[PDB]
């Protein structure tokens, strides 16, 4: 996250961590066995990680708990990014309570101008390189679709949407990737792609969770 500011410990409850080893992408724990990431993230060996605020250190609220399967989107094309949403299952199921704890599902798409929270462990840096160890949050609107393909010609698909601001300075960034967008208590979004972070212009692009609703509850139904 560029521009942003920390968090504080576990005060965004639904956000994860995905350890191969190291921090690689982030999530969102929508229920207790279950967890909503990017497509872009997939790779074996995944241990979900909750109730992270440093994620270099112990810090006694965390839970680790490995993957037993994921499921990326059927339509995902990794060229595009169009449908780039990946689910998650645990081998066991977390335990919930106030600093680990799922966000909802969007009943209903969230418009332009909405205010929305993102948040992650990604690069804090336009051009440098650092990483924070804590957790980053950004408070950042969802721009107008004309607004985001004017950005974006050609790339921008009914399946994703921008957030952030064009004049710069602010933006979600590499490591950062699938995690949460949450709009007015539900997860609209998850971190997908952009030019650069932070640049002028070039706002991050989301994936547009209210159009996969349907698709994740049905898949949670039946694995
Ligand atoms: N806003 C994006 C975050 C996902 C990874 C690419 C960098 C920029
Ligand atoms: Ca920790």
């Amino acid at each position: 996250i560029v521009g942003g500011y920390t968090c504080g410990a576990n005060t965004v409850p639904y956000q994860v961590s995905l350890n191969s080893g190291y921090h690689f992408c982030g999530g969102s724990l929508i229920n207790s066995q279950w967890v909503v990431s990017a497509a872009h993230c997939y790779k074996s060996g995944i241990q979900v990680r909750l109730g992270e605020d440093n994620i270099n250190v112990v810090e006694g609220n965390e839970q680790f708990i490995s993957a037993s399967k994921s499921i990326v989107h059927p339509s995902y094309n990794s060229n595009t990014l169009n449908n780039d949403i990946m689910l998650i299952k645990l081998k066991s199921a977390a335990s919930l309570n106030s600093r680990v704890a799922s966000i909802s599902l969007p009943t209903s798409c969230a418009s332009a101008g909405t205010q929305c929270l993102i948040s992650g462990w990604g690069n804090t840096k336009s051009s440098g390189t650092s990483y924070p160890d804590v957790l980053k949050c950004l408070k950042a609107p969802i721009l107008s679709d004309s607004s985001c393909k004017s950005a974006y010609p050609g790339q921008i698909t009914s399946n994703m949407f921008c957030a952030g601001y064009l004049e710069g300075g602010k933006d979600s960034c590499q490591g950062d990737s699938g995690g949460p967008v949450v709009c007015s208590g539900k997860l609209q979004g998850i971190v997908s792609w952009g030019s650069g972070c932070a640049q002028k212009n070039k706002p991050g692009v989301y994936t547009k969770v209210c159009n996969y609703v349907s698709w994740i509850k049905q898949t949670i139904a039946s694995n």
